[PDB]
């Protein structure tokens, strides 16, 4: 081929080299939503009836 | 035929080989809805009247 035959598809262009993906960038928010849903599930599983 | 006569219909294209279906991908959410309905059924079957 003449060079390494691999071409890289970069998600975000950055001068610092940080190849950032949409998943690891938003982990805390998704985990926060999951924790809120878990709290609601616990509330309706343990404290939902008189 | 010349090759194996089967052609595969992939639901999701992935470079990691994960053939993901719409059912097993959304099991937790459907089970969550079912559990909420079950909680409501228990509430109206045991704690619905004075």
């Amino acid at each position: 081929v003449g060079v390494c035959p691999f071409v890289r598809y970069v998600n975000m262009m950055d001068l610092d080299g940080f190849t950032m993906g949409e998943v690891e960038y938003l982990v805390p928010v998704a985990s926060k939503i999951d924790k809120t849903d878990y709290d609601r599930l616990l509330a309706q599983h343990y404290n939902s009836w008189k």
